[PDB]
């Protein structure tokens, strides 16, 4: 059982690096193709950046916002991690786009919360999930202190199911225009800061886009799309592993990629 196989490999790294792996793999119907922890919480950590591109791209689509349109700022609104939001900080603004675009292919927390300060906070992230059929995930607070995991937590987390359906009902499931559906999975692909993660993992001729997470207490976490060959997939990765380096996570990741593309390959 090629199923099986993918459980018993990630039970195994489970016990050698002691750590939690939630995976969900799904077609573009959100029907499930495999999973592991599918439905146990894990915090979102940046990786609700790509859902929040999305409501984004939904309210631009719609006309309610303006991907042009110009957001104001000061040196308040840079947090930890916000490389764009200080290279622009002189000029005193990022338009919607810009700030999106760093949110998602840089995880520029300034940016995250510019766009949050803008849609309406983290009740307004939350009322995206729930409008696009997502009754799990919900963000509670925002940048860098969502990614505190506290063990236990259930504020600011999902399951590897919901958030694997949601990436589906985005990308596959009509939620955007053509248009900016195309947009922000090229945005996925071209991502920066996921070059060690799961697409390490993945056969180098699968397309694949992803948005990682990086929170306290070990959390390491990638969510996204592949392609193999025709076959389209969503995917969600959250696992914890607090007894591990920071570069062992990455390499953690990338084996739950491999494990991924096993059953995937072997499966036909
Ligand atoms: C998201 O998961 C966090 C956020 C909670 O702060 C950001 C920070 C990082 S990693 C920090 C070091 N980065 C570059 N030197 C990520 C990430 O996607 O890995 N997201
Ligand atoms: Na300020």
């Amino acid at each position: 059982s090629e199923k099986l196989t993918f459980k018993t490999d990630l039970e195994k790294l489970e016990r050698e690096k002691a750590a939690q792996i939630g995976v969900a793999i799904v077609d573009p119907q959100g029907e499930i193709v495999a999973g592991h922890r599918m439905a146990q919480r894990f915090a979102m950590c940046s990786t609700f950046k790509f859902p929040l591109a999305a409501l984004v791209f939904e309210r631009i689509d719609s006309g309610t916002e303006r991907g042009d349109r110009k957001l104001s700022y000061g040196p308040d609104m840079i947090v930890e991690w916000s490389p764009a939001t200080e290279r622009f900080l002189a000029s005193g603004h990022m338009t919607v786009l810009e700030a999106a675009q760093a949110a998602v292919q840089l995880s520029d927390n300034g940016a995250t919360n510019l766009l949050l300060r803008e849609i309406g906070g983290p009740a307004a992230m939350t009322q995206y999930f729930r409008k696009i059929g997502d009754s799990v995930s919900r963000l509670d607070r925002k940048e860098p202190e969502m990614g505190d995991n506290t063990p236990g937590d259930l504020r600011d987390t999902t399951t590897p199911i919901a958030m694997a359906r949601t990436v589906a009902k985005v990308l596959y499931g009509g939620a955007l225009t053509s248009t900016s559906t195309h947009t922000i999975e090229r945005w996925l692909i071209g991502n920066q800061t996921g070059d060690a993660t799961l697409r390490a993992g993945f056969p180098k001729d699968w397309v694949v886009g992803e948005k990682t997470g990086t929170c306290a207490n070990g959390g390491r976490n990638d969510i996204g799309f592949f392609k193999a060959q025709e076959r389209d997939y969503a995917v969600a990765v959250y696992t914890t592993a607090p007894k591990l380096s920071a570069v062992e996570r990455d390499e953690l990741v990338a084996s739950v990629g491999q494990v991924i593309t096993q059953l995937i390959l072997s499966t036909d």
